[PDB]
């Protein structure tokens, strides 16, 4: 529960939206923003929130892969996020993996949604 990270098509659920913030000069943190917690991509491969603003595992590099799609990509671990079939979300550094392809897309609120395009599904830090 405080802290997991999975995937849901729950469009009404407020815990699918993000805050993207530059975190220096090519890097970005993927903030929810109902609860002011940051993804994590551990060196092990799982995947949950933060709100330690010290954490070395929180910045991301988005990097474009046509067709509106991006990549989300942990410089520290060089790990992919990835929104697995069963919802789950974890970790992977194989880039032919189908579930890395994300699309951003406005809420309509001012947020951002981070939608998994294989399945459909959001990505969704619960408190």
């Amino acid at each position: 529960k405080g802290g997991t990270v999975d995937g849901t098509r729950d469009r009404s659920d407020t815990h699918i939206q993000f805050q993207i913030s530059p975190e220096g000069n090519g890097e970005v943190l993927l903030k929810s923003t109902e609860t002011g917690q940051y993804l994590r991509i551990n060196p092990d491969g799982t995947v949950d929130g933060t709100r330690d603003r010290s954490d070395t595992h929180i910045q991301f590099q988005i990097s474009p892969e046509g067709n509106g799609e991006v990549l989300l990509k942990s410089t520290e671990t060089g790990q992919y996020l990835r929104i697995n079939p069963d919802g789950t979300v974890d970790g992977t550094r194989d880039r032919s993996d189908t579930h890395i392809q994300f699309q951003i897309s406005p809420e309509g609120n001012g947020e951002v949604l981070l939608k998994s395009t294989e399945t459909g599904q959001y990505l969704r830090i619960n408190p």
